[PDB]
């Protein structure tokens, strides 16, 4: 039909590629993805208009909230009288005149109390048809929310700054929802645990080698047996032939047991060639077995072994590429994985105070400790005590001897009833190590049970990455994220752009494009509006890529503004969302404003006015960076990690103001920065008035009088953080360029190149002065930097987790846990509490 044309069109532009290459994928599990997906769309359309308008809207505007109601004790004292003032505007007329009517009310307010209130305000000079919408931005205010637990408002509360809000009809937000419609793509419409014996492989042949083949059985992270290699044969003829024999017998494979194969080279001195894994169960739980064909894949930077069992699995896209035979043994019919009933036949039939403690110690324990084999036998004979205390569960999983169809049966049983924990916790089993499709199910019922959206957003990118370590396409985990972004844009968006901005990496093309397709093909008109997006990002990438070849610093401006005139440019790059914040619209390009940033890889300084009716209550123009050379992830999991440590310690009572500013990969090594409006670094400060006494003078006049005291306040505070964390963090050499502040003393850092590899942050004279060596005011500080450092000890776990999650990224500071280990050194996590209190202390006096 027509519609389904052109969404196959628009698809394939917002993707990268066309839908019809996805048809011609001669793959069953492709197309049954394609299909069986199909019911998720379906869900969560199905939930967008269940309540009709009202649902729509709350599918296109979700309630920026934060995760509790509940208020911190400082920031409830930020209230006077435990009430806050707030202002709501109002537009009539012709001329649209804006009139506005102050207020104060009780912070825990529904916004159709404000509602009620404001027009009560506005008669004493109609019921509940109105909304709330955010001066400046597109937020709204449609939910039964306390007000002061929206993000914006909290924020406005902690800032000091006073909200303005717009009354809009809640008709005239309802006729700007379009009446979409999800049109049903065209492409819609045995023995099992008797095999008993020994796993044997045989390699046949080799194709395109112009040596051995390394090989092992590995569940996840642990090989499950002893490696094998192959005969060492002559690297002219690629011919062994050769029959393999591993020590794990058939019924004792685990269900996500994996073959493990590379071709390594002899001068002695070993070196692989060319890796692949494969999946010994396929998606429909049957046992591979005969010729296969596997197209390997060339070796990642940083390899250790000589097997990269962490890759992703299946044949290589480019199949004029290294491709192994092999061969599976085949028997008397096709032979499944047993179902969860027999797996609870073969189940049935297959205590003191000190140990009583010695579990719960155990549990306490930090991810990245090991467990020795005693610990392992001991939390196995004790696997069921370890259900009252179910925090232990990752580590019980690690004891498992997943060799054994016996243990893993029980361990199944063990899960089919165990108690929810927190998300925090469930993620930690949703990492390479975890591989067990039953542990994942348990893991992602959790989320799906205690989740909240706004943890979600906060947590979307490592999710998208352990997407990475599913075995299968169609799984629990890509159901519940698709779902969750189908029925919540603000997750969609940067689920689009996660998923979008590793498109350009061949080992996920396939998954990270069905599931883009998927998306897409359900997420409503806003695709549109993601093409038009993906439009403006083209654009940019063309004119820095002719910037950063052809005219490669006056002469760079010159061409730019001339390339940037171009009419197709000026329509690309105008009227779209911004895709840091899609609440944020971004109109005609001030291009007298535009520049390139002349300090390296040219970056591009974008200006944008804002088309907001109230623009000027928020920011009359949106600047970003638009920078096409520097790899933004590192950047991203770092702003991400800044903005949990501040969430800590707002949720734990200490006012460490950090900035956490936007930052999106949205390609290879492509990328957008938030532009953080009044700010300058501590050299540029130093430059206008060697010298190092002028930074408090230049606070001191650009903030004089009562204001004075306020800004040292800050200054101070967000310092302590950001010394705190950048030591945790391990961040790459600060100097005065790094650091920046803004004109009411906010500090804070940017261009974090590497971390993990201290004390990075050596604070000079410059902020010392500013906070007063020996002056109350140091004691404080020194009292701040301590207890965030305790909070932040106090969550390593969730920080440890995090990384690990993020391993799968290619990120080169991230390779192995390794690199993560630096964290469990200056979190101090073997020693105790006060132990670490003095290890900060002393590490803090290395001056
Ligand atoms: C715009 C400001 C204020 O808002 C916060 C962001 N800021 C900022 N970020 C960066 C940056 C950070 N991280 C990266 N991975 C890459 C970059 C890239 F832009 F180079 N660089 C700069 N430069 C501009 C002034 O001259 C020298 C420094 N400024």
């Amino acid at each position: 039909n027509r519609e389904e044309k052109i969404l196959n069109r628009e698809i394939g532009f917002a993707i990268g590629m066309p839908v019809c290459e996805f048809d011609m994928v001669k793959d069953p599990e492709v197309q049954d993805f394609r299909r069986n997906i199909l019911n998720v769309c379906k869900e969560a359309v199905d939930l967008r208009d269940l309540n009709s308008p009202h649902s729509r809207a709350m599918y296109v505007y979700p309630p920026n909230v934060e995760s509790s109601p509940e208020l911190p004790k400082h920031i409830y004292n930020k209230l006077d009288k435990g009430q806050i003032i707030v202002v709501i505007w109002v537009i009539v007329s012709p001329n649209n005149d804006k009139q506005k009517y102050t207020l104060k009310i009780n912070h825990d307010c529904v916004p159709e109390q404000v509602i009620a209130e404001a027009i009560r305000k506005k008669t004493r000079s109609y019921q509940g048809k109105y909304i709330l919408k955010v001066c400046g931005c597109d937020e709204y205010f449609l939910e039964k929310y306390p007000l002061s637990q929206y993000k914006y408002i909290r924020s406005c509360i902690m800032l000091g700054r006073m909200p303005n809000l717009m009354l809009m009809a809640k008709e005239s937000l309802y006729s700007q929802l379009p009446m979409d419609c999800f049109t049903m793509p065209s492409y819609s419409r045995k023995s099992l645990w008797v095999i008993n014996s020994a796993l044997r492989i045989k390699i046949l042949c080799a194709t395109y080698v112009n040596i051995y083949v390394r090989t092992g059985i590995y569940h996840g992270g642990e090989p499950l047996c002893d490696n094998v290699n192959t005969q060492r044969v002559p690297c002219s003829n690629p011919r062994w032939n050769e029959w393999l024999n591993y020590d794990i017998y058939i019924p004792d494979l685990p269900r996500a047991a994996r073959l493990c194969l590379s071709i390594c080279s002899v001068k002695e001195e070993h070196c692989p060639l060319a890796w692949g894994n494969i999946n010994l169960f396929d998606y429909t739980d049957t046992l591979v077995s005969g010729k296969m064909a596997l197209n390997l894949w060339p070796v990642p930077h940083g390899l250790e072994d000589l097997l990269n069992p962490i890759g992703v699995t299946g044949s290589n896209p480019n199949k004029e590429t290294p491709c192994l035979e092999l061969e599976f043994d085949w028997f008397s019919s096709v032979v499944k994985f047993p179902d969860m009933s027999v797996i609870e036949e073969h189940a049935n039939w297959s205590l003191r105070e000190n140990d009583k403690e010695q579990l719960k110690a155990i549990s306490t324990r930090d991810p990245l400790s090991e467990i020795t084999e005693q610990e392992k036998d001991f939390l196995w004979s004790h696997r069921h005590y370890c259900v009252t205390i179910p925090e232990i569960l990752p580590k019980l999983l690690l004891s498992v001897k997943w060799n054994s169809r016996d243990e893993v049966a029980q361990m199944y049983c063990l899960v089919k009833d165990w108690p929810p924990i927190k998300p925090e916790q469930a993620m930690e089993l949703l990492d390479c190590n975890y591989p067990d499709p039953m542990v994942r199910g348990f893991a992602v019922r959790c989320l799906e049970k205690y989740l909240t959206d706004d943890k979600l957003s906060q947590y979307l990118i490592q999710l998208v990455q352990v997407l990475k370590y599913e075995q299968y396409l169609d799984n629990l985990l890509v159901r519940f994220l698709l779902k969750k972004a189908l029925t919540n844009q603000r997750i969609g968006h940067f689920f689009f752009w996660h998923l979008k901005s590793e498109m350009h990496n061949k080992t996920v093309s396939q998954r990270f494009g069905l599931l883009l397709e998927s998306y897409c093909r359900a997420c409503g008109m806003y695709l549109k509006h993601l093409n038009r997006q993906v439009e403006a990002m083209e654009k940019l990438i063309n004119l820095t890529d002719i910037l950063k070849q052809e005219k490669k610093q006056k002469v760079q401006m010159k061409f730019l503004v001339e390339q940037m005139r171009r009419p197709d440019f000026m329509d690309a790059l105008q009227g779209f969302l911004s895709p840091l914040n899609p609440a944020h619209q971004l109109g005609n390009l001030r291009l007298e404003e535009c520049r390139i940033m002349s300090s390296a890889k040219r970056p591009l300084w974008l200006n944008w006015e804002n088309p907001d009716i109230m623009s000027e209550l928020l920011f009359q123009n949106n600047e970003i960076i638009f920078k096409n050379g520097d790899d933004l992830r590192q950047d991203m999991l770092t702003l991400q990690i800044i903005r949990i440590m501040e969430n800590i310690w707002q949720n734990q009572g200490l006012d460490l103001r950090m900035l956490p500013y936007g930052c999106l990969s949205i390609g290879d090594c492509v990328g957008l920065i938030e532009v953080v409006r009044n700010s300058h670094t501590i050299m540029q400060i130093q430059c206008k008035g060697f010298n190092s006494h002028t930074l408090h003078q230049w606070l001191k006049d650009k903030n004089k009088g009562e204001i004075y005291d306020a800004a040292i306040d800050l200054f101070t505070r967000s310092c302590a953080g950001y010394c705190v964390a950048t030591f945790i963090l391990g961040i790459g050499d600060r100097h005065n360029s790094n650091i920046m502040v803004k004109d009411d003393g906010q500090l804070f850092h940017i261009d974090f190149g590497h971390f993990l590899d201290r004390v990075p942050f050596v604070l000079t004279q410059d902020f010392l002065i500013v906070i007063s060596t020996k002056t109350r005011e140091f004691e404080r500080f020194q009292e701040m930097c301590y207890k965030a450092y305790l909070a932040i000890r106090q969550h390593a776990n969730l920080f440890i987790n995090l990384f690990s999650m993020m391993l799968g990224s290619g990120m080169p500071e991230l390779q192995s846990f390794d690199d993560i280990a630096y964290i469990r050194k200056t979190l101090a996590l073997d020693k105790t509490e006060q132990e670490a209190l003095e290890y900060f202390m002393k590490q803090m006096n290395d001056a």
